[PDB]
């Protein structure tokens, strides 16, 4: 049915756009967020484990992160993972807390990250397009087989085209915004 193809495709695009927002969040910036720490993993009893699951990540000032590990025995293993990461960070030790001052990025690094953001956007747009294609070829099958009227299917095609472009644009705003986060 038109409905299933159309309503599910929309719902999937929303998820894809949501995934892209989260994905952009993982990029290092100025205006530190937790997301930049999300893909730092420690050895946690044999399982490669994100620090995000193992510590409460707080942002007091603009360029200062405060990380509180649930298990004090883990603190040194966490700080090292931060120290050995690709964040460009020199974390200090407080005892219960890890003090992470985040430096302003170099112009070279920020052109490389702007690059990273465009790519994550491109991936999500392609994903959105694939969702449209699957729903559109269902519409095409409905038409071919005469399971719905021609005018009916052509309105649904027009609707799907609109929905798709709205979500692609949303992804483009999402990148446009991370780009401006990175170039200030």
């Amino acid at each position: 049915m038109i409905d299933e193809a159309l309503f599910d495709a929309e719902e999937k695009m929303e998820k894809a756009v949501a995934v892209a927002r989260d994905d952009l969040s993982t990029i290092r910036t100025g205006r530190a967020n937790p997301g930049m720490f999300s893909r730092i993993t420690i050895d946690y009893y044999g399982a490669a484990t994100p620090i995000t699951q193992l510590a409460s990540i707080n942002v007091p000032e603009a360029r200062l992160v405060v990380i509180k590990p649930y298990e004090a025995n883990q603190l040194r293993a966490i700080e090292t993972a931060i120290r050995n990461s690709d964040l460009g960070v020199n974390p200090t030790n407080d005892g219960a807390l890890i003090r992470v001052a985040v430096p302003q990025l170099t112009e070279e690094a920020r052109r490389e990250l702007v690059k990273q953001a465009k790519h994550k956007g491109e991936e999500a747009k392609v994903s959105v397009r694939n969702i449209r294609r699957k729903a559109m070829e269902e519409l095409h099958r409905i038409r071919k087989e005469g399971e719905a009227g021609e005018d009916e299917v052509g309105r649904a095609e027009k609707d799907l085209d609109k929905t798709t472009h709205q979500y692609v644009t949303q992804i483009d705003e999402l990148v446009k915004h991370k780009e401006g986060e990175l170039l200030e």
